[PDB]
């Protein structure tokens, strides 16, 4: 593409103010990158980490949003896999699929743009996004809280056209990483017994993957009760909650299964919660993972009693899935009604009320609130 | 039987005090259980935990002691697999074949015993060493440290009887572990880059199995640098030293891969080298696995981002291996010539010097002191 086009944007000039919708100035695409045109996004706790200003490298001004879905407005000069008018998904972990960690099927952690991404810029180290004379960074190298944005080359995933855009783009972020957490890193094996730590979206996800994983005994776990109905709906067989009772958490967890859970996810991103889930795991082969980030500084910690007992103890990012190959699939899986998406979405918003999104997120109200563009 | 052997033994009678050889009244069989005729047994630093006083649950006065390797003297009521003058190993993880872990194929801890084995009694709650009237309790079910023990009809492994008794020993313990930690365990990769933490006699087995499985860069790691000949000798490619450096021990261990070891074992059992371990993997899929006990109330810790990274942390018992079943074969391996065994006997003594054997461990001279009963 050549021209520059001029849209509406929610810009985050100063952490801890709210989203001012802008005019920007979104530069055409460079070699081996893609202009998309947003159709939706939704609100993630992660954006709200970066807006917090708590988040130790969260450089400002900056377009956050990854949660995203649209048809593509142009490509830039080498790029043949897509085209203008091709539905597609942007992703915050790319798959360049040839570097030291694309080639390898242990991990789907692309290194190729991990430093550029970090410092708000396109592989280049520039910005495509100018307002008002001023430069602001791209976030996780979609940005899609903007008309049109930028990304590289390697962070798009085609979809199929008939995709509910307004839908399909929860899959972005916290569905694809817990399908993936019980399904990929786990591995979940027919009947064997689960724990979920956290109902919010990601937990839900999880408690979803172990149902077509074929689990026998989801347990769900959460502060907040209100989160339990929809957790029993997506197949939690039971919910409990920690402050129900006087016990620790996993001492309560383990006369219920009388020994332990085979597999435990903690989804919160609570260290505290984190040695908890793993304790809770069975003795010899219980397996535990962390879906959930924390915060910079928190360490988990444990007895190694544990992992000499028989305790793995594992952690994942975007649930295992490569990607580019992944994310195309997951939304067949979806047309295919072989797992829910809809079901996440508990409000739209139009983009002018965006602040909005992160006001019903600060009250355990929202699973993921969709905000059509 | 019906007879009563009386016979020498090393008696620990109080914490703290060195092991008095004495006279002792070693009782027969009661249903399904052998009396064993010990021909050596080796001094580990677990006999010296106990010994120590320090192991919070140490009941004294006892007979300990479980690398052993010798004839059956007897069988019990009920017993089959066994029969006077069979070659055996007694073990300290049994192998009833029938309970919760014994029948699962993800772990080798059979429970059956726990509780009666841990009361240092046989499995009627009753011990079969009397001592000037009083009672002796036994020690982990094995209780080698005497001329003729008694233990559970789960607790054998029959073997090769041309095998080097005052040596095949040391498969009770040590060896089996370490090997089965790269073996069983970690299931290492050919070609895979490994680092081992603690070149003592746990490690060696680790740098054995890691060869065996066919690595292709193993570092060891070690404090006092005498260590080092037998590791190199063994197959590790290099060994460092942790003190050599003004670097964090994982700082070097990264810069020395480019990224990290893809394997890494910790063979001391010191939690701040645990964490260490773990911490000098490889991203996104790099495995740290905990061979080694570690004091009562000590307890590893990280900040979970390794584990959100793509690290997985497991811990092993005995190496994996389902006792009964796999002790019989790992000699089959030293028959073989497919493993070394007497390369870990450092030092050969008489039973009268028993003591003596436990004064060399303290001075990390030995990697294995075998006494011949
Ligand atoms: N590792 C990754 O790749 C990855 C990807 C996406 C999201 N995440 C992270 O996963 C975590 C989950 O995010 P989310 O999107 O699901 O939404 P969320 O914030 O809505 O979920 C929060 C849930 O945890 C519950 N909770 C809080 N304290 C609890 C406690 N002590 N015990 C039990 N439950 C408790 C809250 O009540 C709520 O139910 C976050 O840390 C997010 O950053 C990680
Ligand atoms: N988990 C199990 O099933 C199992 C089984 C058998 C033994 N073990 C345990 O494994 C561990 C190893 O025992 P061992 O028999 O091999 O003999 P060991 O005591 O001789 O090995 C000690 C080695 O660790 C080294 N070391 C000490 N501090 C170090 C440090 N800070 N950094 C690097 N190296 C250091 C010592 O110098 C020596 O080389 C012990 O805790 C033992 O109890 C565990
Ligand atoms: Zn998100
Ligand atoms: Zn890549
Ligand atoms: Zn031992
Ligand atoms: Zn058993």
């Amino acid at each position: 593409a050549n021209e520059v086009i001029k849209c509406k944007a929610a810009v985050a000039w100063e952490a801890g103010k709210p989203l001012s919708i802008e005019e920007i100035e979104v530069a055409p695409p460079k070699a081996h990158e893609v202009r998309i045109k947003i159709i939706a996004t939704a609100v993630c706790h992660t954006d709200a980490y970066t807006l917090s200003g708590a988040d130790p490298e969260g450089c400002f001004p900056v377009i956050l949003g990854h949660e995203g879905a649209g048809i593509v407005e142009s490509v830039g000069e080498g790029v043949t896999k897509l085209k203008a008018g091709d539905t597609v998904i942007p992703l915050y972990i790319p798959q360049c699929g040839e570097c030291k960690f694309c080639l390898n099927p242990k991990t789907n952690l692309c290194q190729k743009i991990r430093v550029t991404q970090g410092k708000g810029l396109m592989p280049d180290g520039t910005s495509r996004f100018t307002c008002k004379g001023k430069t602001i960074l791209h976030y996780m190298g979609t940005s899609t809280f903007s008309e049109y944005t930028v990304v590289a080359d390697i962070s798009v995933a085609k979809i199929d056209p008939l995709a509910p855009l307004d839908k399909v783009c929860l899959l972005g972020c916290g569905i694809s990483t817990g399908y993936g957490a019980a399904v990929n890193t786990a591995k979940l094996e027919p009947g064997s017994v689960c724990a979920v730590f956290g109902l919010g979206g990601v937990g839900l996800a999880v408690i979803m993957g172990c149902k077509v994983a074929g689990a026998s005994r989801i347990i769900g776990v959460d502060i907040n009760k209100d989160k339990f109905a929809r957790a029993k709906e997506f197949g939690a067989t039971e919910c409990i909650n920690p402050q129900d009772f006087s016990k620790p958490i996993q001492e309560v967890l383990i006369e219920m299964t009388d020994g332990g859970v085979d597999y435990s996810f903690e989804c919160i991103g609570n260290v505290k919660v984190m040695r908890a889930a793993l304790e809770a795991c069975h003795k010899g082969w219980g397996v535990s993972v962390v879906v959930g980030v924390a915060a910079s500084g928190e360490e988990i910690a444990t007895r190694p009693f544990q992992l000499v007992t028989g305790r793995t103890w594992k952690g994942t990012a975007f649930g295992g899935w490569k990607s580019v190959e992944s994310v195309p699939k997951l939304v067949s899986e979806y047309m295919s009604k072989k797992i829910k998406v809809d079901e996440f979405v508990t409000h739209n918003l139009s983009f002018d009320e965006i602040n909005k999104a992160f006001e019903l997120m600060h009250s355990g109200k929202s699973i993921r609130t969709v905000v059509k563009i």
